[PDB]
């Protein structure tokens, strides 16, 4: 039959980043006699710690635990998560200032629809995360883009985190009376970017004089190496009652597939919106898992587990990073989130190379990486599929690697990658 | 601050069902005071799923990669238990391609209305409809349509079947418009415990064929059904099937409410890309451990007769508690499906003068019996006209819908508790 679908779906046909890049893969495994190695995967190649795993297979064996959690989320998650944000923030919190969403995603989509009618307005900061996009429009909300400005001498020499800026000035232009919120993506995604407290501070108190909500993507909080991660929302008091902070499960634990998120806001009333929209949209979220991750944090807490995990991220990138300080091809120095945007503007591809004419209309990288997966069959993402095509020439020479996977998997592919040095 | 949140949450303030009967329940259990209340208002399991389930999904939590996000249709595992259990099912050898992997019914059905509504669309639900239906649709565009699920004449004068509630199909068809993309249809029915027939669903999916309306149809209770047969209205017909979407629920089938894991199927494979990649957009991708624990769970049900084994539990369970309402004398539906069942207070003689909260003076009477029934006899049950638009309410106001999905003990402790009644005639 003839039916006519949502036209959000039937207007929008056009192959995505991973879909492109899985075909392109898929056909160079021909590359015989070698196994591709894909550094585009951005989530863990290996298992969640065994405190997590234990946690989640004792949970299960509790009967009630497998029935539909509150809405909000199990008082057990809610209370370590209570426990473990308190201090952080500067608060008693009590369960109204914390809602469990099914995954990061999810808690940002519910943080949307809860405050978002037809027409209004929300900002987003290029690159973006492919999923602010559709949840943003899915909600009747209209995007609006303002870049995070690479550093002038992005292509010569390597590059910091605090060198990506954005123009707080033509940040300040965007924001009109349609205009809801602004999500705030740190560590940035892929940028690797730890957003200083000093650049926080300026959005903050900019949001707080538009009376902006400031939805908080800190999913890789846990995923820095700067001497601290700042929190906007324990910034300065008022910016605090227009911020919505999300945080993943999934990328603090390694397990992904587990699907549990929280929002935590010290306004109480601009969070039971987003409560209230999870509940129309998923009404609850995994029980089990619930249950595995508030007895994960605190095992997690009590063993020091994400310090561990941050210096085991510093090595491998430690190991990754150097062929390119080898090859000579400039990068930026992750400041947080085990994403790296190396520059291969000065890799030389045949002026005349083959590349499908599904990616002829891209930005450069998705051929330096249609190029690579061929020729020296390594995955990596074009990060131009998080702009906006006219904001997009600052990026199109930079490549999105994912090191979220074991040392030697690194290492391996670090001796592949030497093989660049064909192509000066 | 002062920020203007979503019009449709700030419109609708009102405190729905459940926020009411907990409430009244709490100032009740005061009075009751030496006897523990006793909750059939409850519409999820209050035991544990079967071990071979759980089992399924620690075993699951053990294979690394099962950790990490699954394919945005779903596990291809699940899939393939999924296709391996409906192929038959249906008349065709299913493939990937017809099978999606939602986070839990609720979710997919949603999914569903996202990938196919546009502004000013309309989607048709049938009165008592499932809770959730509503802010799914409206929350995409859709303005609902009402029509009801007529219930026998004879619904207080002796108890009745499932097949005496019947849908007004000219009704029905006159309120289907050129805005029209949707009807929602729930068997087994959630709460009249109805299992829609062969003919009921010819009859409404020849309708849809001849309007071009899309069937979202909701069986999560699918394998709870105590009829011959189960007819699966997609089935019934090329063209109904290619209009139709079904639904299925993980956490309805293996008495496991909090994995979140559902799927929608449908013979017509581009109808059902529209909700995957709905589904995509809304959660990207459901609980993986999970999907392998159902994945595995389905091939060990067919091998054990699981399904048959839960639908006699079933059978059990109602025997033991409706054998209370007929001994009292007060008429009820005898269920077709679900563990739902709905009887009729009209008979009991609640003091007319009797106290209630001004909050449910405007309500259905229904509100009040039950407000009644938890303070009188300490037993909590819960007045079906919520799920009505006001106007269509009057036919349900004297029934409670009662859930029978605790454990036999349980049950027997109520129909003890329930012979109270009988001094209120």
């Amino acid at each position: 039959p003839k039916v006519v679908a949502n036209k959000y779906f039937t207007s929008n046909t056009a192959k995505d980043v991973w879909s492109l890049t899985n075909e392109a893969a898929a056909k160079a495994a021909n590359n015989q006699g070698r196994e591709l190695i894909n550094l585009g995967q951005g989530f863990f190649s290996y298992s969640p710690p065994q405190f997590a795993i234990k946690e989640a297979q004792k949970a299960l064996d509790i009967p009630m635990v497998n029935q539909y959690s509150p809405t909000r989320g199990r008082p057990s998650l809610i209370n370590s998560l209570i426990k473990l944000y308190s201090p952080i923030y500067n608060t008693e919190l009590k369960a109204e200032n914390v809602t469990v969403t099914t995954g990061a995603n999810e808690g940002i989509l519910s943080c949307l629809m809860g405050l978002l009618n037809a027409g209004d307005e929300v900002i987003v900061f290029e690159p973006f995360f492919d999923q602010y996009i559709p949840n943003i429009e899915l909600c009747g909300g209209k995007v609006v883009y303002v870049p995070i400005n690479p550093p002038k001498e992005l292509d010569q020499r390597n590059t910091r985190g605090e060198e990506w800026t954005i123009d707080f000035e033509q940040f300040e232009k965007a924001i009109t009376s349609k205009t809801k919120a602004v999500i705030i993506n740190t560590p940035h995604n892929p940028i690797g970017k730890v957003f200083t407290r000093e650049e926080l501070t300026t959005l903050g108190n900019i949001c707080v004089k538009h009376n902006v909500v400031i939805i908080s993507d800190e999913v890789y909080e846990h995923l820095y190496f700067t001497d601290s991660f700042t929190r906007i929302a324990t910034l300065s008091p008022e910016i605090g009652q227009l911020t919505l902070t999300v945080g993943s499960a999934g990328k603090s634990f390694a397990a992904t597939g587990w699907r549990i998120g929280w929002v935590l806001s010290l306004n109480a009333e601009l969070l039971s919106y987003a409560a209230k929209a999870h509940t129309r949209i998923c009404f609850a979220s995994p029980s089990p898992l619930q249950e595995a991750c508030a007895n994960s944090i605190n095992d997690a807490l009590k063993i020091g587990y994400f310090e561990k995990m941050r210096q085991e991220y510093i090595n491998k990138f430690k190991i990754f990073t150097s062929i390119f300080d080898e090859l000579g091809l400039p990068y930026t120095a992750p400041e947080g989130t085990y994403f790296v945007l190396v520059d291969f503007s000065k890799v030389k591809i045949p002026e005349d190379y083959p590349y499908p004419e599904e990616i002829l209309n891209k930005g450069k990288d998705f051929r330096i990486s249609h190029w690579l997966i061929n020729e020296l069959g390594v995955v990596a993402i074009p990060p131009t599929e998080f702009y906006i095509k006219e904001h997009e020439k600052a990026a199109e020479n930079l490549l999105r690697f994912a090191v979220c996977k074991d040392d030697a998997y690194l290492e391996n592919a670090v001796e592949r990658l030497k093989l660049l040095k064909d192509y000066l």
